[PDB]
């Protein structure tokens, strides 16, 4: 049988009851879409692209090459994998530390379990109140490798696929697929991030190439943009007279960086915000026990120097 933990996932003050698929079940699956994926990286990861921030050394590039732009929906990367497993057609969905939950829809089509991997983002429909599932790009179909085509390719073959599948009121999750807008269409874009903010939670946007293939990991030239200045870094304190520290992860130690005013428990987690010259404190992180790490930390400050926003993006078009 597929050796499974149950599972909640709460998202936007919902939650999701799903199975956690365990064991050497998980450990399949993985290898599973490892091999569609033909991703012979040496480290366990989803066959999808992380994005990078924009800096202003990307805007000459920005207005050579040609991009799309979506809102950066607010919820949880995971990819969808289908594929059979035991002999049963499973419907997958997988995170970036590489854990497997199953989702199971009613009326998927046959052919989907021969192989397909779609990128997306689990995340909840505020005016519904229901949790959506949103794709944003496909790298097999099928078993059709679908990656090194461009993007309109891609869409195309898993918008194909999925053309007779309707979802029924059971269905964990609504499917639905990110509309893509032309980083030349500034008055488009505009319109389509007001009423997708109508329906989601969203942390900017998305730049992404219009032609390149399917990168796997860190990629350069996926962009995302924060509205605002608002990036804010999580520190262990260090001291009860809140030194706070940003972990050094191949030292495996924690490097004091700033200060705060007030009262702190030391080892504890900090969300803070920068603001004129120092950081301040934002909210206590019961949840984590480790600070971010010092390149994300870098990265920050060169944002917050920078101080793109979104109407001097859209202005550039
Ligand atoms: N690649 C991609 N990611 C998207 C898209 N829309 C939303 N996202 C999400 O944006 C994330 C970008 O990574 P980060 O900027 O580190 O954001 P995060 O994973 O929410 O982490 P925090 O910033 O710590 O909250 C992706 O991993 C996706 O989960 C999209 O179209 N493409």
């Amino acid at each position: 049988n597929i050796t499974t933990e149950r599972a909640v996932l709460t998202l936007n003050g919902l939650q999701i009851k799903l199975h956690k698929v365990v064991g050497e079940s998980r450990d399949d699956i993985v290898a599973k879409m490892k091999d569609l994926a033909m991703d012979d990286h040496k480290f366990p990861r989803l066959p999808g692209p992380n994005p990078v921030s924009i800096e202003r050394k990307d805007f000459e590039k920005l207005k050579q090459n040609k991009y799309v732009v979506s809102e950066k929906t607010d919820g949880i990367r995971f990819m969808m994998f289908f594929t059979r497993v035991f002999g049963f057609k499973v419907c997958t969905i997988i995170d970036r530390a590489m854990t497997v939950y199953l989702l199971p829809f009613k009326n998927i089509p046959r052919v989907l379990f021969q192989g397909s991997i779609f990128d997306g983002e689990l995340c909840v429909d505020i005016v519904e109140k229901k949790f959506a599932f949103v794709l944003f790009d496909a790298v097999v179909v099928s078993g059709v490798t679908v990656s090194q085509m461009d993007l309109a390719s891609r869409f195309f073959a898993m918008k194909r696929s999925l053309k007779e599948f309707k979802n029924v009121p059971e269905d964990p999750a609504i499917l639905r697929y990110k509309e893509w807008i032309p980083l030349e269409h500034p008055t488009i874009i505009k319109d389509h991030l007001k009423k997708a903010n109508a329906i989601y939670h969203t942390d900017g946007l998305i730049i992404m190439s219009v032609d390149e293939p399917v990168i796997y990991g860190r990629n350069f030239n996926l962009f995302k943009l924060k509205p605002g200045t608002h990036h804010t870094i999580d520190f262990i304190i260090m001291s009860e007279d809140g030194t706070i520290g940003i972990f050094d992860p191949n030292l495996r130690k924690n490097v004091p960086v700033g200060k705060l005013d007030g009262y702190y428990n030391k080892g504890s987690i900090v969300e803070c915000g920068f603001a004129d010259g120092t950081w301040k404190y934002i909210q206590g992180r019961s949840d984590k026990n480790q600070a971010n790490d010092r390149l994300t930390y870098e990265k920050t400050l060169l944002n917050i120097e920078e101080n793109i926003t979104i109407d001097e993006l859209l202005d550039l078009f």
